[PDB]
């Protein structure tokens, strides 16, 4: 499996994806790009000092990146201020790359990477766990239309403006013949709350994501009941491991195919 | 609904009496004879507004002969027990009757074989609990798209039924099928049998009236740090579902032969496939 360096080791996400390439045997490349007003710096990574540099040079950084590791892979925490120009920089300079970072034009960051035909991943979620779930609930909900029509449909949530994955499980259940608007989520906000009722830890109130999805027969004898609850960074630590590993072998294997998503690297099955 | 008539046997069974009051409710023709067990009399039994003449299973030749003379497109729903399965399916395609069997056990294999071969119209399910099934599949589906997708992961399955089912059920073993192909490593015997009544309630939620007749599920899959955990219940009280989902695959049956299909066998993925009827 490839070397990767990881731009921002200093940034929360970027750490934890750091710690846990570390941790799984990947060999960390010990150079980092920071955002703009952030200093240069050494950081500690498990066992791994990273000279953390300015963006300002980037490119002279990644010079020094490519001719210690050719066959480096770019995994990409940043910020929507920097999507577009960091995919294009990365495209420019050949660099394959995993995105994380959420937001900027998303159209222009596919496209740029789809025309440079650049080894990438793009997926704006990466707790792949709940991927799964959440393509599987539809294609189920595609093969059998109405097979839940009469039921009752409650939707509970936790995070920190209902979560795009509820969203799309909700659109899933309502072609199984459950009729639900948007509205009816019922988003836990208080603390106190999302303690006792979703049995979030104390630790964990500013970084999660619960939900709970309640699917009853109008005579109450039948119940379904659904929960993927996710305590702070690590599924995504995971999952961007899980996608350095399958875009690895993808260029390792010269694939005509360039640009991947979390669905790709689902279906290429575990590697760890 | 130009549906067809149904014979439920056994009638006087607790899943036969559900599905039969079920197809009256629902507005099906209840075929006014029924066959129950080796050891049970003869008797008559109330069906919604029917009068039902149960007899006994040795008289079963002479009987669906009345049957079939007095009501042609007669569909035959077998709830019975494992040791009548092939007996029972072998007889049915001999007299060219289609049937829908929810009874459990006897050779599976060659329950699927005979209703083949002979072209008899078919519905063969050991689960007839259509949300159930759409459960059991979806578990399925996350397996083949996404082989390995929670290899690491802990699993745990407990499972509640009546305290006379004495092994696993099917549909549990089924999900763990699955579960194993998305990288769960978990032995049949690792599957948590709760039948002791007072842990029924308190642990499970089982409503004291329901303790005789219910089948609870639930499903936990951690990540090894713990952050993650994913829970998959699904719990029926009494027989209602099997009952509902029998009428479903008797409406979709009794289209099959009516349109004159190819096909002659199918399974409640198919009735699921086919869309909600009612
Ligand atoms: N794909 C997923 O599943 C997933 C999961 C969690 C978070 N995210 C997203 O990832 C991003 C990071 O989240 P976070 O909490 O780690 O943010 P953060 O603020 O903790 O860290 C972002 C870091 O990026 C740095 N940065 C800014 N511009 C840069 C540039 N041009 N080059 C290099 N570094 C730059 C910042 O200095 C900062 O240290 C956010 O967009 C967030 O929404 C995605
Ligand atoms: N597919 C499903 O959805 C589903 C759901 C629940 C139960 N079941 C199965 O249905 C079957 C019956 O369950 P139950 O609780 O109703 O059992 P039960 O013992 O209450 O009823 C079964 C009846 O079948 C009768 N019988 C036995 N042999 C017969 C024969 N050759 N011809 C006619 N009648 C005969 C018995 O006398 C008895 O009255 C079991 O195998 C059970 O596992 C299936
Ligand atoms: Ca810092």
């Amino acid at each position: 499996a490839a070397p990767v360096m990881v731009n921002d080791c200093t940034g929360k996400v970027g750490q934890a994806v750091a710690e846990a390439a570390v941790a799984a045997g990947l060999r960390l490349v010990p150079l980092s790009l920071t955002g703009p007003g952030r200093g240069g710096k050494r950081v500690v990574i498990g066992n791994v000092e990273v000279d953390v540099r300015e963006v300002s040079e980037r490119e002279d950084v990644v010079k020094e990146v490519i001719t210690e590791y050719p066959n480096v892979i770019v995994v990409d925490y940043t910020l929507p201020a920097a999507v577009n120009d960091n995919a294009e920089f990365y495209c420019k300079q050949g660099l394959p790359f995993v995105m994380g970072t959420t937001g900027g034009d998303r159209e222009k960051l596919l496209d740029v990477a789809r025309k440079s035909g650049t080894y990438s991943i793009i997926a704006p979620q990466m707790g792949k766990q709940v991927v799964a779930f959440v393509a599987a609930m539809e294609i189920m909900a595609k093969q059998f239309p109405g097979a839940f029509s009469g039921y009752t449909l409650q939707v509970t949530e936790s995070h920190q403006d209902v979560s795009g994955t509820a969203l799309a499980v909700i659109s899933s259940l309502r072609k199984l013949g459950l009729d639900f608007k948007d509205e009816q989520v019922e988003l836990v906000r208080d603390p106190k709350e999302q303690m006792t009722r979703m049995g979030v830890p104390e630790q964990h109130l500013n970084g999660h994501a619960f939900h709970t999805y309640k699917i009853i027969s109008p005579d109450g004898t039948v119940f379904f009941e659904f929960k993927h609850n996710v305590c702070g960074r690590s599924i995504y630590a995971q999952g961007t491991v899980d996608a350095v590993l399958f875009l690895s072998k993808k260029i390792q294997e010269k694939s005509e195919k360039r640009l991947y998503n979390m669905i790709d690297v689902l279906e290429g099955g575990s590697m760890r």
